[PDB]
């Protein structure tokens, strides 16, 4: 009842009646190495040292078909923090939001580290969406 306009999460079967396509991936920021610890899948996690030359680099990159979903996990707190970020670039151009839609997941990846084995093992690079 009124809650998906842009700038929202979106529940498993909410990417159903989307499921844009390819045009969509999940940001994470945190270090990368420190938040994997091993394997993972999906979201691709990055610094912060500067906060604005990430979103310059998408926004030089939109590639047109661009969803975006922060966090990587369930927003359990972070995910105000990703937007908090977005805004920090924003604030250093203006109306930024490389992204054609910006979403955040409902599971992300909850699920695997909280309920699924602590997280991705295996032993490849290309391992799933991201696995480090
Ligand atoms: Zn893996």
């Amino acid at each position: 009842m009124a809650m998906a306009r842009s700038i929202s999460y979106i529940t498993s079967t909410q990417l159903l009646p989307l499921h844009r396509r390819p045009n969509i991936a999940i940001i994470d920021v945190r270090d990368e190495e420190r938040n994997y610890d091993g394997h993972i899948a999906g979201s691709l996690h990055y610094a912060s040292g500067s906060f604005d030359d990430k979103i310059s680099h998408l926004v030089q990159n939109v590639k047109d078909k661009d969803t975006l979903v922060f966090h990587s996990a369930l927003s359990q707190v972070r995910g105000p923090t990703c937007a908090r970020r977005l805004v920090n670039y924003l604030d250093e151009k203006k109306e930024d939001t490389g992204i054609k839609n910006i979403m955040i997941l409902e599971r992300g990846f909850n699920g695997w580290e909280a309920s699924g084995k602590p997280v991705c093992r295996c032993a490849e690079v290309p391992c799933k969406g991201d696995c480090a």
